[PDB]
């Protein structure tokens, strides 16, 4: 059973959906997550290409990779915000951005902030000659797609 | 546009992986230490995608397979002089691939052609491996091979 963190959204060339669950145990373990035991759930981004999409060559539909994807977290009526740095990796429904998440502030309503980076430019490239090549290209600043109202309250499972 | 095959695609572990030649390109950023669109003889692309066996390790079928670390190596035959050639990951107008700008240094002829497939680095990817929503296979630890003993080089076929 996987919870929707809200409505998926469309920003850019990307379509991005939120979901949270169980914590999971990831191999290798990723940055400085909380392990399965220590973590209150495992988030994650689905970032596919949209129709927009096709202008960087992507096909609608196809995972977009190589993304930098960082959450930030602030429960309403508190001025902290807690940073998460997800990761790239495979549940078995394929690759995706996750991370495992101790919400820091505890039970609550938060606004949840994917910011989302291109590539960096020693790690990816687009052919841009006439012949072969695409018309679009990467954003500069991060694309968002925000959630307002999140409601933690506890696993749900 | 036009590619023209290296040779037959390939299936190694779970990668299904297909090498093309066409045309030397323009790419940004300009890919690492490659030749510009002027100073290459030719582009070449590995076209990698998970196959049945990639299943258990959460890939779609069919699909690509990004953070791999490729590598290509060309040697003509008869000769010593083996050329390494790492690949970038790189969009065209048909998708993500992984690919170069390249010389061949020795000429015209016949080359050996091999593309060594390393599984992504330690920091770069992770599996989910709890029994609930994890994959029940895991990354190779030696380099997959993708390759074909007598590609032949006879110039631009454009
Ligand atoms: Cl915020
Ligand atoms: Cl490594
Ligand atoms: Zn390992
Ligand atoms: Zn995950
Ligand atoms: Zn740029
Ligand atoms: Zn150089
Ligand atoms: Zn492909
Ligand atoms: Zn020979
Ligand atoms: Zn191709
Ligand atoms: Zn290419």
């Amino acid at each position: 059973d996987e919870f929707p963190i809200g409505e998926d959204r469309d920003v850019g060339p990307l379509h991005v959906g939120g979901v949270y669950f169980q914590p999971v145990e990831m191999h290798p373990a990723p940055g400085a997550q909380p392990s399965k035991e220590e973590a209150d759930c495992h988030i994650e981004a689905d970032i596919h290409a949209n129709e927009a999409g096709k202008d960087l060559g992507y096909g609608v539909g196809d995972f977009v990779p190589y993304l930098r994807v960082v959450a930030f977290l602030q429960k309403h009526g508190s001025e902290k915000v807690q940073k998460v740095m997800f990761a790239p990796m495979n549940a078995g429904d394929g690759p995706h951005y996750g991370a495992n998440v101790k919400f820091e502030e505890g039970l609550g309503t938060y606004k949840v902030r994917f910011e989302i980076a291109a590539p960096s430019h020693d790690e990816y490239s687009l052919h841009i000659d006439e012949q072969t090549g695409v018309s679009g290209r990467f954003w500069s600043e991060p694309l968002v797609a925000e959630w307002d109202d999140f409601e933690w309250k506890g696993p749900q499972w």
